[PDB]
DNA sequence: GTCGTTCGCTACAGGCGTCGGTCTGC
DNA sequence: GCAGACCGACGACTGTAGCGAACGAC
């Protein structure tokens, strides 16, 4: 069976999130969006575990289900060097053991969903491999809290320890990450690290796996690529639409080149801020080889359908008209990815014509894109001739 | 025209380093 | 005067009350 999954969210116990990020709301949004599996997130917080046990019924000992949506134990933790790390747990006993093992190295583990662990990346990876916990550098290209912002390679970060995956993130895709030779030996993950159950947030990126049943062991075998199970697709947001794609400032959000950044010593002239290095320039810095493996699954660049509808209707992202159109589209069809890539444009025209034309322009890459960086999302704009034309003469 | 209905922009929140400025002891 | 210690503020880690203001069936 083929299943879509996003394995990186945060509960309402974390910071800078929404109070609507609870199990029922997340399950409803995932079921209405077209998502089969969802990572629990913040599994080290005991209150979140209590809410999971209350608002759900278990499948086995490491996979749960609520409102027809499966859930596996995941969590993001912070490093002593301030490096985000994503962890996947086999069962709940592993969660309890890992929690009780790091209480002496933390102070907010029992309070916040995203705990601060006073441990080294090598130490965290070793403790994870000790309990068969899957570990990866989550959004490892962010110039704020990532792996490549502090360390220069995976070996320098983990040392003798090993990992199991590597989250690409918003501003990255499979190819630019595969521009590193060592990355050829590690599977990729395209998650969201989303904080809101909004359509353009929850499940903006996901991974499509081929499995037999829906449990932790099947996901583990699909990640390791054994027993017929495998990760067959990585649906991700276009790298240009990320928050930190290009090297830009953190205050006025002005894009600068790497050469000008080094010349100005990372000091914004007409703003007085600290310009942060984008993921593209960081990857070009750590460029290793121009080759990439064949077994690498494809990465279909998709844009959030909510933002497409918002830019077509000429209204905001959280307005009522765009919500109505998005809900009618999800009712008439399947999921977001279906309308974004798979569904033909003549079928999309049955619900709305302008949205169909915009999706055609996105598939044909004629959609104008201005990249983002420093904390500002990338922006999309459709030309006027694509709007004032029909569908027949379009192609 | 009318008065509920909805938009879009601004402010602010809640809990570990980095970056300047300032004090101290020499 | 100055190296080094001490201090405060600032923001990721985004989401959303909320509030004039434009809107849209009567
Ligand atoms: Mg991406
Ligand atoms: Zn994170
Ligand atoms: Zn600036």
């Amino acid at each position: 069976m083929i299943v879509d999954g996003d394995l990186h969210i945060h509960s309402h116990y974390s910071k800078a999130v929404s109070k609507l990020m609870t199990f029922p709301i997340i399950a409803e949004n995932a079921k209405l969006k077209g998502l089969n599996l969802v990572g629990t997130g913040d599994s080290l917080n005991p209150h979140w575990e209590k809410e999971l046990l209350k608002h759900s019924k278990p499948i086995d000992d490491g996979t749960f289900e609520v409102n027809g949506v499966k859930f596996i134990l995941t969590c993001e933790v912070e490093d002593k060097r301030r490096v985000h790390h994503l962890l996947i747990f086999p069962t709940l006993s592993q969660v309890r053991e890992f929690r009780e093992k790091v209480k002496i190295y933390s102070t907010n583990i029992e309070s916040e969903g995203r705990p601060n662990l006073n441990l080294t990346a090598e130490e965290i990876a070793e403790m994870a491999n000790e309990l068969d916990i899957l570990i990866g550098p989550a959004h490892a290209f962010t110039p704020w809290t990532s792996l490549y912002k502090e360390y220069d390679s995976l070996k320098d970060a983990y040392g003798d320890a090993k990992i199991d995956f590597l989250e690409l993130g918003l501003s990255a895709d499979s190819d630019m990450a595969d521009m590193i030779k060592a990355h050829h030996s590690i599977p990729y993950l395209s998650n969201s690290n989303a904080h809101s159950p909004n359509p353009h947030r929850l499940g903006r990126e996901f991974n499509r796996f081929e499995v037999k049943d829906v449990t932790f062991e099947e996901i583990r075998k699909a990640i390791k690529g054994v027993g017929g199970r495998k990760i067959m697709l990585n649906a991700g947001l276009d790298p240009r639409l990320g928050k930190y794609h290009l090297t830009a400032c953190s205050r006025c959000y002005t894009k600068y080149t790497l050469q000008d950044a080094v010349s100005l010593s990372w000091k914004c002239p007409k703003c007085g801020g600290i310009i942060k290095k984008g993921v593209r320039d960081r990857i070009l810095e750590l460029a290793d080889t121009s080759e990439k493996p064949k077994d690498r699954p494809p990465y279909v660049r998709l844009a959030p359908l909510a933002e497409i509808i918002a830019m077509v209707l000429g209204k905001g992202i959280e307005s009522k008209a765009v919500k109505l159109l998005w809900n009618r589209f999800l009712r008439e069809f399947g999921s977001e990815i279906r309308v974004l890539i798979d569904l033909p444009i003549e079928s999309i025209a049955s619900v709305h014509e302008g949205v169909a034309k915009a999706i055609w322009a996105y598939r044909n890459n004629k959609l104008i894109i201005v990249p983002g960086g420093g904390g500002k999302y990338g922006e999309i704009r459709i030309p006027e001739e694509i709007l004032k034309a029909k569908i027949e003469d379009l192609n």
